[PDB]
């Protein structure tokens, strides 16, 4: 409510269904991420699970998008320092981790874009509605960097490693109908309808039993969080990444719109 | 076979192939477990290390169907008393753990229905066939506690997360065929041919190198107990749910055939 | 490099494309193979780090077909020895850890047949292109010793473990197409485009960035090395039963031309 | 901070030394835990986040003491009522992970004696400063219940199974003296200079380098975090037992000032 | 019981007091085991599980003396005979997982020497009493076989690293004093009075809470049970060492009382 | 040999006993590592697996001093370029795993110092014989980074939890008779001792069985091997604190001889 949008700016709160909050985020162009939201979408679990009444939560990108992840200004921001390269870390780990922490089931509604941090948050929610043409990438390698933000904790228990390291090592994109034949997704409905299924969705798991679902939500968590290890350490070789020239030249070659040549 | 009838009531043992011990559970309608059966076929796997010529298990429900779980009464007889919740406990335990450390193969015929512990003893096996139109359900949430009777054990490792996720956090059914699709399951085979194949794979298998099939299964299973914890984690949060009002209404409901209104 | 070829007998080293090594690999009847090319193929990866300029390596059976595994020859010679038994025991272990070890990509051509080590090898790869047609098949069962060269490390995170248990204890082999819907390999191509498409992958990542590549291999290699345990003890396990009746048996049989009768 | 003392009964906050804030807390008899104080000591670790100039939390209890552990009210709280058990069940959960988690390094001043859920946070502290003649007892099996507040998660890595089991299973107490030599706790001083030596930790500590220690403080936490299902399966296991006969008679016995005679 | 004596020759059952099942073993000088006293002390647990009564299980080798381990004759089978060699491989597994998995707490009373399987059994026990003059070495390498029995298993939580790998690879006897102050054992006590303190601490399990007892050992033991796959690789590399010269080297300077010459 | 001393300039080979292979190595004051060194001493256990006849290794600083870690110059080299970094990331890494995965027993003759890495050399080897008055200190605090270079790979599981915080945290150095008390390293002996001591346990290593040994040290080490991730996170945190003001500090402070004052 208004405690709350004031501290995270770039989020909307409401109350579509009975017990459901919804999340609206609104970023830059396809809700590409700039510093201040990728922190709110990070912290903002914390404070929610103070909010009392909350039986699920949708998570919505605001224009009838998810999210391209990252913005080129975050990015550039963690180029620059140190100190900004560090708390983005530990922002990059909660925005995975908070919803996987939070003890009521978490929906998103993936409408046609979700790359990066996007795609993080959105395989982080315990259930994920994507349309049969929503486009669904990691996008690292193409930027230069390792797969830290979320794929090395979530992709290997969605669709196995071959699978994995198809799409995370040569950037090939999966359309959200792909990605529910592989597993990564529970859902793949029209693009039309993507929202409204999320909805059912996450209606249908405020109408059912709060303790239950929160013990079995956290119960089978526990399997995440055996490889957080795995994880934070694709994280931290990624940032490691951050000053080296294969990141130099992925952005050089993006804001170039030519094909990189990576040395 | 003679004393072990004499020990299990509601258990039948057979050897329809050489080498292929059958054993046929009778419980209540559509063969739920009443506390009787639900003990006799999670202890049965210690005494059958001692049956000699074993080479292949196959487990049916008697009556062209496998089972829909624990029956009305075993769930009231836990919720009444502290000593019957505890032993119960074990009981649950061991109906998963058992199948899994039994030296020998041991194969499902999943007749029309597996719902909860019928779940749990059908995927406990090596392998399951199903019938393409076999309804299979976890069915806790819908009764008002966690999926802690072997979805956190194995359903990760058969399916994915996502697929998980949905399906025991949703109570949503899955059909035989659409359970082999996603990886649930082994075989998938028209609804009057499951027996007939069933006894196939078992005679199959014990015409293979009894030791080699000890020890791959011994090894292989050694993925699932490396999350034992994780599994009785659940449990036990489970059965802290049986003290709660959210089983109440589940149950209520259930025995009443209306939609549950928890709290 | 000459030095290579020199002290790796069957293996032949060639660049087809910039940053690409691909090494093509001859042994007898459909590749099986002898003590030379099982030691060569597993300690190779040892050396290849001192080789300038791999950014890909893709490997490839020569004469149109991939790899039948273990040859005859070299079973006996095991079965003859403990010198032997032991010096393959580590060469089975580093076959798969040394391409999961290796720090560049690694893209298999795998063409017409996987069996064994073979498949071992083909999978430890971090990308396989199958055909269609092609058939892999684990086959230690059918030999008469468990499954331990390869599968308990890598096919629970491949396919799971129902599609793992049912292809590994019947020695039911699967189509290019069906591994690929399993999620047992990434891709399943025309027969005739195997290399062609492999080729291609292995260039692509040849042009990714290096660094980002080998973080990102390594960082979710972790996913099986957090196994390395299980797979050596199934390992240990099948070498145990290289000094039993069924391996005698499973042997007699094969060349023999007749179904195994296993004890 | 004034809010935070009002949101936090029984915590008295301040600044003993430059970045060093020090937690006082005050319980009934020896600082037993009642249900505000034991809520509020696990807790407030999520809201400390939030305070800036933090480089080392000193912990203290008042009147010379640490903490005899939850308080017979509290107890009787738990076994009351459903909603209450599970209330306290993920407050002892968060009593330790809250400092485990927290980013700067936890110092406890652990005076005179230190029981059950006082033990738990003195041991979840990254250093504990002990008197010679402090007594320190886990003594969940005097009360009748499970050990599983923390010991499951702690004891094995801090002095060796042998040592666990004893003293867990038998309810040995334990000297300062003892304790530090067995590697329970860093250091054991005399009982007048504990508070002093305390403070001269953290102010050692609120000197090092904030980010360094605070990554490898986080990297050494993952050694508990990997064992986080089991620590929590025991929690479960003892929060079961709330409803058993032995709970019964182990409070009975102490009220009466008896030896216990378990069932 | 009359038929546990019945069926395990070897062994002598007692009450020597209320809820305290004594197993009195009796093997060869200093009770070394031959093959039936190894299966037996394997098997037991099995068959106690159904005794009814039992709070806590004594250990105590017959004559004043634990065990020397396995005889010449039980290591001269082992080597004879696959069969032999994989039915003793499931027994040492049995020894040590046996008493892990009894849910009373076992206590050993130490008297005089254990060594290999006498060291895991008495290791295996969740209290083990020994005498301050008392002999403990594991001996495997002065064997000239891998220390596969439980060393792996048990040793790194008990003592740390640093002295399992000085007193396991250099065959460094322990006397009970060192031990206990290592932290392998809870108790050093005066060498007459081994069996008195260890009926004494088996008394005192006994007189506690049954229920929590159970618990707390089962939620400690999965720390044993999280690296069984470590032990059981460790114990099949000993077992292939079987076939090798440095185990006919070790045996035969043994027996010829000189020290042996590994080549 | 020849072949070896020709490669690792700074390492000197001898036998000073049949079967030990003696590495000597010169740093510059105290041994402190410069570049070319650390990489030395990270790669030569790759080409020490060709060398025949090596049945244990045994490890000494030139002029009677082991190693006061990495120097001035390898410290400034990885802090101005990102290429320098990340391959002292992976040096790193396999100083502590080179010995860890060598199949010989490795012994290190620990003379008055042992910090940084040169600790981490120090306890990568199986049996490390300190002086009673030796030195050991991680350090790193001090320098202003995070134990990333052996601590939360070795400490753990060598001291436990309380006693790795205490002194990783506060930098408090330990004397070698502390160190053996605590179960860091297995002997401490009069500081002029060292040498003959850890040629003594060399030798008796080199007399022991080959094979029994290398696979006894393999099962052990996978206690190890489980927390890589746990370790190699720890490391690339450390090295992300390269390029912040801390270990700017630390330098600078550490060179002026003052107290750093960290930010």
């Amino acid at each position: 409510l208004a405690s709350l949008e004031a501290r995270y700016p770039g989020l909307a709160f409401a109350w579509p269904r009975p017990g459901v909050l919804e999340i609206t985020f609104r970023g830059e162009k396809l809700n590409a991420m700039p510093p201040a939201l990728h922190r709110g979408l990070a912290r903002v679990w914390r404070d929610l699970e103070a909010v009392e009444g909350v039986r699920a939560v949708l998570l919505r990108g605001e224009g009838g998008v998810f999210s391209a992840g990252g913005s080129f200004g975050l990015i550039e921001e963690m180029r620059a320092s140190h100190e900004a390269l560090l708390r983005v870390f530990w922002e990059a780990r909660d925005l995975v981790l908070g919803p996987l922490n939070f003890p009521r089931p978490v929906v998103a509604a993936v409408e046609k874009v979700a790359v990066g941090a996007g795609l993080a948050l959105a395989l982080a929610a315990d259930i994920a509605v994507v349309g049969k043409g929503t486009r669904l990438l990691d996008g690292h390698l193409r930027l230069g960097v390792a797969a830290g933000d979320h794929a090395v904790l979530l992709w290997p228990l969605l669709v196995g490693m071959a699978k994995a390291k198809y799409h995370l090592l040569l950037n090939e994109p999966l359309t959200g109908e792909e990605a529910e034949r592989l597993g990564l997704v529970a859902l793949a409905v029209e693009d039309e309808k993507v929202y409204e299924k999320a909805l059912e969705v996450a209606e249908r798991l405020a109408q059912g039993p709060k303790e239950a679902l929160h013990h079995t939500k956290h119960a089978l968590n526990h399997w995440y969080r055996s490889f957080l290890p795995h994880f934070e350490l694709s994280l931290a070789l990624e940032f490691l990444g951050f000053s080296g020239k294969e990141l130099e030249e992925g952005l050089k070659a993006l804001k170039e719109k030519r094909p990189p040549e990576f040395p």
